[PDB]
This record gives C-alpha cells, structure tokens and sequence, in this order.
C-alpha cells in the first residue's frame, strides 16, 4: 500500500518534474530568454492571471511519511518533511505573498479556514523549518525512496544549506528588517553549514532509466517554435561567449546565404518586445535562431536543476560583493562560471551537431574566465550586475522561474521593454506577482481579505509589491 519510502518518492518527483508540454518555457518567456513563433503568448506579453494552492496538498502526504517511519530512522524523513515544506511554501509566498504556514495542515484537513500568515512570518518560518530540516538530517541515516539524490545525508545537508542560502539572499531588500537577521543567518550557514562541492551534489532531474528530457521529439511536437532571444545572442557575442553555439543552432536564412555553423554571424536574437506579427514574419522566413539539437534530439538533454553548484557560487559572489560575507566576489563568479561550462561539457557529446565548432574545452573555460569585458570592477551595482547576468545566461532552461524572481529582487537583467506591445496593464513594467486562487474567495473569503486589506489596501492585484519586494 502506503510506505514512508513510497511518499518520499511521490513528493521528489513534485519538486523536481517538468511538463512534456509548452508550459516547460513559460518561464524562459517570461524572463525574456526567449521568443515563441507559433502564437501570441501571455508569459511573452507580460499578461499574469491566478496562481494556485496546489503546493499545500503535499503537507498531509509528507506527514503520513514521517507517521509511517518504520525503523528507528524518523529524523531522515521528518528531515525530508520539513525541506519539503519549506520548499513548496517558499515558492507559493514567492508567487503571491501572505499565505497560510502556522494553520496550513489544519486548513487542508478541513479543521480551519486557515489564516494567512504575513509574508515577514512565512519567511522566519521557512527558515525556522530549514534549521529544523539540517539538524533533523544531521542526526539521521541514509534511507530509501530518493531517487534525486539517493537518499545520502551528505547530500540532503548540502541540499538544504543551498536552499538556505537562495531563500536568504531573495530577502536581500530586506537587509534592514531587525527581526529577520539576513545578513547575519547568511553568514553563519556559510560558516557552519555544508556548501556544496561540486556539480555532483545538484539536486537535479537527469534523464534517460526509460525517461526522455521534456523537449525530446518524442514529447513535443512544438520545441521548433522557440525563437533565442537577443538578451541571450547579443550578450553572448559581445563577450565571446562559446556557450551560444550550444544553446544555439544557426538561423536557417543564414546557413541559406552560405554563412556557416561555425561563424558568430549565422546565430540571430530576436527581440520578444517587438510587435507579435513582426516575430511571426521573422519565424516564417527563419531569421531567427532555435534550439541546439542537445534539447530536441538528444534523448537525455541536459538535467534541469533546482539546487545547483554553479547557481550557489553566484548566490556567494553577490554575497560577497554586498559584503554579507568576506570571500572574494571574484573567485565565486569565476568558480560559478567554471561549473555552469563543465556541467555543459560533461553532459553534451563532443560532436559537431551540439557545438558547431566551438568545443568546450578546459582552455576555452580557462581563456573566457579572463575575458576583461565580464571581470568584476569593484563597484557595486556594475558588479551585481554582471554576476546577476552571468546567473541569468547560465539558468537558461534552468530553475523554473527563479530568473524572474531575481530580476524582480533587483532589475537585473534589464529586460526588452515595448510599450506598444506590452500586456500588463502597467505599459512599463513586467508584473511583481500572481493574484490568489479563486477557491480562496470561495472557501476562505475573511481570511484572504485581511491580507488583501494588509498588504493591498483590499485589491489582488498583479503590478502590487509583496513584503520582501518592498
Ligand atoms: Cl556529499
Ligand atoms: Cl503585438
Ligand atoms: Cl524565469
Ligand atoms: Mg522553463
């Protein structure tokens, strides 16, 4: 039936599974990686509806798990418990704002109309759950059931530092705040937490037991309509950056007016600001850049990570240019750098279809780490700038809609902007959140509104700031 191990891998594969379905890019949309030719998409155009609360459903599950523990090794999975929690109603608050957290097992049992905690609570709380999440994991054994990261405490400690640190540094506006200590909780996980070593300890999806990666041929038929954006091709370019011939494949107008694979010319951005009925023209006539065949007719792609080595090392060179902890800034970039590049190269064959020329080598890592156009200045807002942009191009197909999350915690990358065409009902701006789900008004109405009043002034609205915006 219904076993501790059974649940741990139902709630894994929440967390770390992807849609076979154009969904999948959303986010890459949204973030402005990339251009959709098939038709006008909302999360191009910047048009936000309802989120949902779907996340709370795994609550009752992760406590049926540690309920049913039936060795002496409950800490493991009451570890797995607490991560998971924290994880799912991070991204839910991260979408939205005030939710439930102290009532929320409560409301889904159907014992409350629970209330919304403030987003200031749900954050100490979260953090409060991680603490409880690596010391429950330090004083327990390895156990069954993880197919993501085999069950290691090893692992699962260096899972939860890491996500300590991203939960932390996306409270980077909140520096100030005098309950919350952000700077100071940074600084002490770093110390006295487990950081991660290599690109062998991301909690990551990898593909192809009898698994293919989301965009394979053999899932979707729609993979062919993703158009690079210029955010992607022109940063890349101006920088040399060989990682555009494997996220790339040349424009067929190109590769048609004999310009060959190997040549920076080939590759064309498009800009996903301008008019729909521009992009569609640009798509039929194929002046555009799709993607490199590793996504489409590899079978196992690429892992898409959640928690990753190169990802942390941005988080500590930010970090350490806003002087939270006393590292170099420059070496984290470049070690994040480093690893975006291996991991690359350690999971795409060195073959001519995947790198059109450009092979990452060690020498092309070495000779691109010391490229002056990308080095760090030592004034600060240039600084998070570039480490910001380098996190941005390296999480290309990567941690969904976190790229977006810190574009909104700190306008980095500035994105293609178009008046004219842009949907949010703010011509100006992307939208800062999503608005609650329906079933809240319907079931929960009292409690959704005191929040709505509180953070608000009463209306669900996509262009307000949530708390850790502010
Ligand atoms: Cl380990
Ligand atoms: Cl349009
Ligand atoms: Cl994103
Ligand atoms: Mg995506």
């Amino acid at each position: 039936k219904v076993t501790s191990s059974l649940l741990a891998t139902g709630l894994l594969l929440d967390i770390t599974s992807s849609s076979a379905s154009k969904s999948f890019i959303y986010d890459e949309l949204l973030a402005k990686q990339m251009a959709w030719g098939e038709s006008m998409e909302d999360y191009q155009y910047n048009v936000f509806g309802r989120s949902g609360f779907g996340g709370y459903t795994t609550l009752i599950n992760a406590q049926k798990m540690v309920e049913s523990v039936s060795d002496d090794n409950v800490n493991a999975y009451d570890g797995l418990a607490h991560f998971i929690k924290a994880y799912k109603i991070f991204y839910m608050s991260m979408e939205m704002g005030d939710l439930p957290y102290e009532e929320a097992l409560q409301g889904e049992l159907g014992l409350v109309r629970p209330k919304y905690n403030t987003q200031k609570e749900v954050m100490n709380f979260i953090l409060s759950d991680l603490e409880t999440a690596y010391e429950l994991f330090s004083t327990a054994k390895d156990f069954d059931g993880d197919p993501i990261l085999g069950g290691s405490i090893s692992k699962w400690k260096k899972a939860t530092t890491a996500f300590q640190l991203k939960v932390l540094m996306h409270l980077s506006k909140k520096e100030s705040d005098a309950d919350l200590k952000v700077k100071e909780r940074f600084a002490r996980i770093v110390a006295s937490g487990s950081l991660m070593e290599s690109n062998e300890d991301n909690l990551q999806m990898k593909y192809a037991a009898n698994t293919v990666y989301p965009f394979h041929n053999t899932n979707t038929k729609h993979a062919g309509y993703a158009m690079l954006s210029t955010m992607l091709i022109d940063k890349f370019k101006a920088t040399g950056d060989i990682r555009m011939f494997y996220y790339a494949k040349p424009a067929k107008a190109k590769l048609n007016e004999g310009v060959t694979a190997d040549s920076w010319d080939a590759y064309i951005g498009t800009d996903p600001s301008l008019p729909f009925e521009q992009i569609e023209k640009a798509y039929a006539t194929e002046q555009y850049s799709g993607f490199n065949a590793r996504y489409t007719d590899y079978p196992s792609g690429e892992p898409v990570v959640r928690l990753g080595y190169a990802e942390q090392n941005f988080i500590l060179a930010e970090a350490a240019v806003r002087g939270w902890i006393s590292g170099d800034a420059s070496a984290y970039y470049k070690k994040a750098i480093r690893a975006h590049m291996e991991f690359i190269a350690s999971n795409t064959p060195d073959e001519e279809v995947y790198h059109h020329g450009h092979p990452i080598t060690e020498e092309a890592i070495a000779a691109f780490l010391e490229t002056p156009a990308i080095q760090l200045s030592g004034e600060k807002e240039e600084d998070i700038e570039k480490i910001l942009t380098q996190r941005y191009l390296a999480s290309f197909m990567q941690h969904p809609y976190d790229v977006y999350y810190d574009y909104r915690r700190t306008g980095y990358p500035v994105l293609p902007i178009n008046p004219a065409t842009n949907r949010n009902t703010m011509n100006d701006r992307l939208p800062m959140r999503w608005m609650y789900p329906k079933s809240e008004s319907d079931y929960n109405l009292e409690h959704q509104n005191e929040a709505l009043e509180r953070q608000f002034g009463g209306v669900d609205d996509v262009n307000k700031l949530m708390w850790i915006l502010q």
